[PDB]
Parts: structure tokens; C-alpha cells; sequence
């Protein structure tokens, strides 16, 4: 199949584009999978970027939902109240609304959503978590930020954002990290998806320290602790930290890699349970 483009997909605050990638042989209810990119990049571009994603979806059914952004040197809104709120706006809006009109008009299954991301958008995957869990079932951020490090900034990109996270100067405990995550969504009483994230030992865009405040977020928000660890899983280098039961949190340190971890499509997939 080929990458294509909706141009009217409903309401649309953060003024972003949407393509889509549907298989030519479709699951009946098929799930949904939103490819987010990084600062500087596009929705053609990820389509590029990670080559296995389209295949996969060939061969497990699924579409592929990529959000494109225009604004702030091509990067995720992870800054504003509107996006990083529940029903707030700007693009994590625009983007529930990409999938509300794929659920809608390819009768897609609605208990199978996900998000994945590199960079800002694994900042924005993270935002789709914790503001939408209602939405996503599960998330996979490569590279990314804890959800609301950003918050209050006066962009969020390398030329605009205050530059304290991607730096790797804010640390924060495990309860006011949970505390964020709870900003998303005032009042919400359920349950958070299945969260996924990786990190490379030697990134020098998101320093690597994000990851630690990335675990520290979402072991609290599961109320988990490491509970086992796989070397050189799936690669060589790779840490995997496995969380409680294993059910809600993982993370991956990759020794000697940069921005971006590439992505690990059959980790990620298996972890959406779509494999
Ligand atoms: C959570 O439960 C409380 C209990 O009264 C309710 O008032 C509130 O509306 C619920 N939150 C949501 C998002 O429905
Ligand atoms: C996690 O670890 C802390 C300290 O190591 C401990 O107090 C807490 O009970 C642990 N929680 C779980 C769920 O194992
Ligand atoms: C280097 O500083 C930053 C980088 C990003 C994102 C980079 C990417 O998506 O590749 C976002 C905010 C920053 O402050």
C-alpha cells in the first residue's frame, strides 16, 4: 500500500495534517497504531524513518495513523495547558480526532489503540497517555521527556522550549512526577495504558537522564517496582527493566546509542498484544 492524506478529519486545533497507511488486507476490526515524529521532521518522513512499521501492518492488519506538525519548527506541542490537558486542544486534540475519524470510518477496534514516537513525539506519546488514557491502550516513547517537564514552557523545540529538560537539568521525585501525570486529567478515577519507553546511554538531544524521570513517573503511577531485568534484550547493549507483573511498565538503556533508540517493532508490537 502507500502513505496517503485526509484532509478533513474533523475539528482540528493544533491545525496538523494526517496521513494514513492501510493495508491492503485489512483485519475485520482492525486496531490503530499513531506514528508520531520528531522536531524537524513530518508524517512523510517517519513513514520513511522507520521502515518495519509499514510491513508490519501488512502483515498483522493494522493501520498506521501519522499526525503531521507544522508549528514550532515541526515539533509536538508538549507545553501548553491546551495540550497537555485532557480536551484541552492544540495537537493532542487534533490528534484524538485523527483516530475518532479512523475508528469511525474504517471500523476500527477502539480497545486497540496505540501511539509510538521518537524524540517529540515520544514527548507527545506520553502527553496521549496521560491525558487521553481513555483512548490509547498502550504506548511506546523513543527517546523522549516525562509527561509535563515541559509544561509552562515557551515552546517545545530545540530553538523555542526552555531547554532545562532536554538538557537533563530537572529531576523530580516519583510522587510529584505521578502528580503531573494526574495534571493531565483532573478527577479522571481509571486506569493508564501500558507504557513502553527507550532511551540511549549516549543521546546528546534528550540527555538520557530523562530516562531515569521517565521511570521514576510511570513505576509511580502503576505503584511498581523493577521486579526483573533482561540483558541485551532485544540487542546487544539493550537493558530491559521489567516492571511489578509486567503489565503496565517496561524501559529499555541502550548503552552507546544516540537519538534516536531505533525502533523495536516487535517489541513494541508485542507489547500492544498485537503479536
Ligand atoms: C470520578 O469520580 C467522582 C466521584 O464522584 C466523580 O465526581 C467524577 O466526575 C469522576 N471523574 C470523571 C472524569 O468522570
Ligand atoms: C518498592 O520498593 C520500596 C523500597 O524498596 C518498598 O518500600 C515498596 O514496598 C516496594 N513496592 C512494591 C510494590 O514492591
Ligand atoms: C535539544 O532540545 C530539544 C529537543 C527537542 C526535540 C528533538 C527531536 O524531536 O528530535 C525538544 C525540545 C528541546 O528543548
Amino acid at each position: 500500500a502507500t502513505l496517503s492524506q485526509v484532509l478533513d478529519f474533523g475539528n482540528n486545533p493544533g491545525d496538523n495534517e494526517m496521513w494514513i497507511y492501510v493495508p491492503d488486507q485489512l483485519a475485520a476490526n482492525p486496531a490503530v497504531i499513531v506514528a508520531l515524529h520528531g522536531c524537524l521532521g513530518s508524517a512523510e518522513g517517519y513513514y520513511s524513518e522507520v521502515q518495519d512499521l509499514p510491513p508490519a501492518a501488512d502483515e498483522n492488519g493494522f493501520i498506521l495513523v501519522y499526525p503531521g506538525s507544522n508549528d514550532d519548527f515541526h515539533c509536538w506541542d508538549v507545553a501548553t495547558a491546551e495540550s497537555l490537558t485532557h480536551d484541552g486542544g492544540s495537537d493532542s486534540r487534533s490528534i484524538v480526532n485523527m483516530v475518532q475519524y479512523t475508528l469511525d470510518k474504517y471500523s476500527g477496534d477502539s480497545s486497540k489503540v496505540f501511539t509510538t514516537g521518537s524524540s517529540s513525539g515520544a514527548m507527545m506519546s506520553l502527553v496521549l497517555a496521560a491525558a487521553y488514557p481513555d483512548v490509547f491502550s498502550g504506548v511506546a516513547a523513543y527517546s523522549g521527556v516525562p509527561y509535563g517537564c515541559l509544561r509552562g514552557s515557551p515552546g517545545s523545540s530545540p530553538f523555542t522550549a526552555d531547554q532545562a529538560c532536554a538538557n537533563g537539568e530537572v529531576s523530580r521525585t516519583a510522587q510529584e512526577w505521578k502528580d503531573e501525570v494526574k495534571m493531565a486529567w483532573p478527577g479522571y478515577n481509571g486506569t493508564y495504558p501500558k507504557v513502553q519507553v527507550w532511551h540511549g546511554t549516549a543521546d546528546s538531544v534528550i540527555s538520557p537522564n530523562n530516562f531515569d524521570e521517565e521511570v521514576k513517573q510511570w513505576s509511580a503511577v502503576f505503584g511498581v517496582n523493577v521486579t526483573k531485568e533482561e540483558q541485551d534484550s532485544p540487542l546487544d547493549g539493550y537493558t530491559r527493566s521489567i516492571f511489578g507483573d509486567g503489565s503496565h511498565f517496561e524501559a529499555y538503556l541502550a548503552e552507546g546509542v544516540g537519538h534516536v533508540v531505533p525502533t523495536q517493532v516487535d517489541s513494541t508490537l508485542r507489547w500492544f498484544g498485537l503479536i
